């Protein structure tokens, strides 16, 4: 399974509340399941009834299916987002040619997902990152990183 | 002033309550200031009482006092951890020397503060991370990738 599967386990999950914020119930799932997690401002919906004897897995699935979230983990925190915070953003090395950059950014993380999605576009030298923020936050940093690192060779 | 200080802007911050948990006090505050917050599962303290006139720069240097925090800001989110959970990891580049490493990890995140803290030690081409564990994370993971890219040439 992916990494987050195989951290969350197979133990299942119960809760029960009236009301509580959508908020506080993915950060009472995390944290019982020991993972650190992230949650936007955006993730602002009430969440009422009980859930019971369900996998780790599909509670969060199904979460995000009815409130329209995203997550994006990247082997430490676990970052949820409203899926139209998901944007588009192009990334265009000046030294470093984009073949070589994908080839580092590709063996530490995944580029695939639609939580962060990494592909090379028609212009000249460049790859289109589609993702959650911290996605592109983290592939933009990176890529100035290495970037800069080719210019000084 | 700080990136963090000048985002939090002049603004000052009221609340009040008989019993919230910390987490839900500083979630409130970043929110209120549209700041992106994560806060680690160690800060389960709870809060009594209010807050007013106070400005939010001083709200957050008295919360972290108080309960034994130390934050991390990286222009993207606020990561908020107890104070505790700093810790040291030494970096080892095979490829790449680490005074060029730093000179790529300087110019791109904060390597001075108690959050995160980057120095050269004694053991051959080698660094000393200090800091919480978004700061160490994200410099292996950058460290990593830098590596990489001299390894090729």
């Amino acid at each position: 399974m992916s990494s987050l599967e195989k951290r969350l386990g197979k133990n299942e999950y119960f809760i029960i509340t009236k009301s509580s914020p959508v908020r506080a119930i993915l950060n009472d799932f995390a944290a019982n399941y020991s993972i650190p997690v992230f949650i936007s401002s955006s993730v602002n919906d009430d969440f009422s009834g009980e859930i019971k004897n369900e996998k780790p897995v599909k509670v969060l699935e199904k979460l995000s299916k009815l409130y329209h979230l995203t997550w994006y983990y990247d082997e430490n925190i676990l970052y949820i987002y409203k899926t139209n915070e998901i944007s588009r953003s192009i990334i265009t090395p000046t030294y470093l040619d984009i073949d070589s950059l994908l080839k580092y950014l590709s063996d530490t993380i995944s580029v695939n997902k639609n939580s962060c999605n990494v592909r090379k576009i028609t212009t000249f030298n460049s790859i289109e990152v589609r993702g959650v923020p911290e996605c592109i936050k983290y592939i933009t940093s990176l890529s100035e990183s290495l970037d800069k690192e080719a210019q000084s060779k």
